[PDB]
């Protein structure tokens, strides 16, 4: 009973992006590729790489009309001020989602129960809302951003041209 | 829910590897670093492109010290039969298991229930047998195998040096 | 409690019939005589025999109203590939259903549970959709297809004379 | 779920064997070959045609170390008298089981809870206690005694004979 | 408990009766004194005493407007040949149902359920379906004819003259 | 399930035996031939022609070694009134014994529920304490004390001598 | 739960009432306040001193419009050669309900399970059906028939105008 | 399911003797004649007559060896509250019983649910724990103590001449 | 599973307001500001303020359109004795609710189940029946209506001004 | 059931405290008074006017011997973060707990559910273990910490010596 290929399941949590905060549901979603970014928290020490590679890769994944969602135990309060603190983090743009419910971490099962974080887990959501691709790492193991274009451009790719590629020579 | 860092639970499966058969358990997995692969079937006219893939640097891995385990819901006469018949299965030297009850692809919760069929996925499994890095793809949508090395490594290094930068 | 004589549940199964594959239902079988022939795997060491025999009569069942349904827990493409690779299994001009699921044959009652594979069993169905005849056997044991034949002939002479003593 | 390969369970019927009534059990069988004949009831208009085959061969299954039992749902008090009454089941020298209770059938799962009778159903023991072969058929549907007899042979040919392709 | 003073529970069983087969059920006692006759089995070695002392008087019941029915467990089929085997079977005029099922046994509580047998048990049941009269007895033990006669007259006579002395 | 052929159930009841009250239980029936006659009630109308028919056989009866127990719904103390009223029950030496909680009745199933009183039905218990033979008769219809008889000499005999009397001539 | 301050369950019980038998439901008690007088059986050796004391006041409390009900497990039949038998209950107007079934033992909560008898049990209806006063007793502990009387007209005197203190 | 006959279940309450609390529990009623007496609450306006029937009967219980527990689901304080401020109650010198939980109430089944209150029932128990008299009434029907004291009397003569005959 | 953001339950029970008694219902706190005040039971030994605190406020709190509500385990009666042979309780003229049945105390989760009494609470509801504020303590640790009071010009103050910033 | 007047449950939380991350559980509480104090999260826009209060008086609660546990949904590292920030907050000395399991917040029942937040809640915890005074508010009421100290004082005083009444 894996998530691959199902319907993501609605949520109502509440964001930061631009030096302003919004309210992101799954009618936000509809008919644009997304990406959910899960991770532990906000202002750990642990250095912020996964992060900065996306916010970099943001400009291109635009341009293939793909939005990205960063979603995190922590509230979208905490998200602000870790925006306006952090060097690193002062790159990104896309929005911020904050989770204190869990649920939408719950939805996505991605939640450390006994820690109360979330897993670093990357997943592909595609306009219809099925789940095309999932990436989950532990603390300290990097997830590059050029390797889930990669997985993105090969989705777009089958969801228009279905049915592609070799056959094997005997 | 989230089976990353969770030990994997115990299994009894026939599998194929270099011309004979072979039983592997989760016994086999204890004390060293390895990788199940899982793919939906054999015989699939959908040509095997991450599979053969991790044909390639094969040795790079046995090197490392890295098991590697291909799955499948197929029985292992049929793994047999598709290592003779294409060239691309041909360069497999590793395990190749076989799941016709599917109990090893329910440990994962990686089974598509109503087409009795497995999914995609990649797991990363360590000395101790806890799971540290997971990569599930839908058809179509491939595996990079040089994306997989830079993941053992890491978590090699992570193993090695724990609790740093 | 007893299987013989009972409506046949619905079904979904994918099939390979001479090159093309095509899907198979319960209500293919309506208004006509079916034959389920329940084998454990393929590419296996043991005597394709059976199916042969089956294949032979196979011109005779045809002219008599009678389809034929080889069915086994590996996949619709391991079934071509076994058909086009080795053997008198290439005489079969009849449907090959794959059940990886186990669906079609968890209505029948007839897996190993431990093993994940389908039992030796043969089925006859009526346009109805009831049961006639069956006939389990373990490993090893043969199935013999003029007696089948026997009975086939037998089932329809029952159907269309009520009162025989 | 499947009945073929599984322990038979226990009974105690009384029987019916040239003259002699007998109690049979569950223990009579163990280290023998046993062939439990099921039929719906005695006295019919059917043709005692199935039983008459059995007859004959049983001469041959017994110097193979192979018993026989005919079992019903009747008293063996009414197989006394079918035998001496009539007919070519005069010739039978086994055991014919009465199951008033159906204890016996409704260990095989064979019954017809509507009619209260068993169905045509023959099965076959091994010295172990595990069933090998089974034949299920309807009313009118007759079953080949030549046939069986080839099914036993094969059962203890694969019995002390493991490993064979 | 106490099945005296009951209305009998519909049931639908073959009899058999005077060379031919009859089904008879709940719909043909109504608006008739009734008598059913349980016993053990047929062509048991100890003899029909009881019954066929029932055979007599069968002419003093009709024409006092009364219905006899031999029950038991075994078949129909088994009915019609003790009627040609043994004389005193031969004076039985009146239906002979069987009970393969045990239906209608078990709406009395007549069975003995570890032999799977019926008591010998006699039932007066009148036109409405009411039970008025029970007598069972033990193995050996017999039932006079003669008091169930009196027995009938006297359950008449409370139905035509009720409420009195 | 039928009573016939099966072990009767202990019971603890008090009775009425010559001008003298005594606790009846399932030890006093041990090793000797019972019969168990149950009955509606006392001070009824209706004659009591069929404690009057066994009255008579009980001299006979002691004979063969067997007891007569008359069981009804109603109190021990009733039944000592109408031993001392009625004209038939003065010929009653056996003891008549009082059923208030229904218990022993119940043992037997034989209660008019939805009347509370006790079913018209005879019991005939062997020495070991099966149950030989039963006869259920409702208002108004009587039973044969002399056919109880033949009943209890026929249930002897088996008794003492199983495997009897003819086969059939063909 | 207690019993006391709640409506009488229906019934169907046969009676004897001064050489006749008669039938008793919950109708007969509407519109009328009833004291059903539990007792264990007839015909026993103990002196019927409370059925004696409630015999000689029923003058009164017919004069009051109540009705006494003699219960017991014992039949409507055994009552009637009862009250042939003994004197003290020769001198019974009221009726004696038999309950074989022992349903309205039932009702009111009141049987001896073990024995199979009614306990020896007083309760006072009203006229709307609900049981104001209830005394029960252990066998051999008398009940008074005089100290029951005060009870319904205290009862009686509460039901017409009530409160008013002290 | 009728309590006539039965041992009383155990509790621990708290209960208001004569100036002072005491904690009073089954373990004080192992010997000794126990007169478990309920009532619905304190300060009503309803006569508190019984209570002080009761109170000139004591001295008479006292000699025969019988205990006096008045039990109502009011506290302890309130009942010290409601003896002080009394004109009938201050003869009151045996414990009077709080029972705000309501357990010692639903022991004997006679709690009004509804209310929250006990009912005016009146139960006599004897050395051995077990139950011999019950008198339940409604609001208004008083229980006069003459009648209460002569069913202790029968009670412990039954007990000691076990068995009697007429 | 914490009360504090909630609509309270229904209720009737009776309480004394001020020389009488008055029923009251959830339906009495469809508009207004209640405030609920639990307390042990009455007479007891234990300093008698708070209650005699906020009867000091209770004129302010008519001013701002808030209503008091004294609850207990005691019943209405035991309110209006203790209320008459008082002397800092004497200043309530807000209403004092008995609760007998536990009912009002269980609605809010605050009753001590082994001593069948209610906690030292205060609740704060609004108009539409939400609970705003929670104030409970243990045996001696007073509570200040002053405080109180705070608290309520507060709740009014974010009620008619919602979404505030800094 | 109510929560006062009960022993707190385990458990396993990190904290903030002055420059430097320590953990906290259930045995550090052991012997001395504690006082949790819940709040909604961090960065809002809500004046900090409550932690303030509690940050100035936090003086005289550990002359009292009395520890204070700021508690919060939001993690340890946040709380560090929002320490150097604010003004009013970087006066804080006391520990700061981060709660993102919920578990220490589940265990006083003082979660919102639909928020994923912990309401503001104010708890005093004894010595023992056991919980003497609770007070919770809605969002945007104020809690004082001079009246919180009054409590205190309070609890302390009842602690050392219970009863003497008034």
């Amino acid at each position: 009973m894996s998530l691959i290929n199902t319907k993501i399941k609605p949520f109502k949590n509440q964001a930061f992006k631009n030096g302003e905060f919004i309210e992101i549901t799954e009618k936000d979603t509809e008919g644009r590729w997304s990406v959910f970014f899960f991770y532990p928290a906000d202002f750990t020490f642990v250095c912020p790489t996964e992060l900065g590679d996306v916010a970099d890769h943001y400009e291109e994944l635009q341009k293939l009309g793909v939005d990205v969602y960063a979603v995190s135990t922590d509230t979208h309060f905490t998200h602000k001020a870790w925006h306006s603190s952090s060097e690193t983090i002062a790159k990104i743009k896309y929005a911020m989602i904050g989770d204190p419910t869990g649920a939408l971490t719950r939805n996505f099962d991605n939640m450390r129960e006994d820690e109360g974080l979330a897993d670093r887990a990357t997943f592909v959501v595609d306009p219809q809302g099925i789940i095309q691709a999932i990436e989950v790492t532990a603390e300290g193991i990097g997830r590059d951003a050029s390797d889930l274009l990669r997985k993105i451009k090969a989705a777009q790719y089958v969801a228009s041209h279905p049915g592609e590629v070799c056959p094997a020579k005997w």
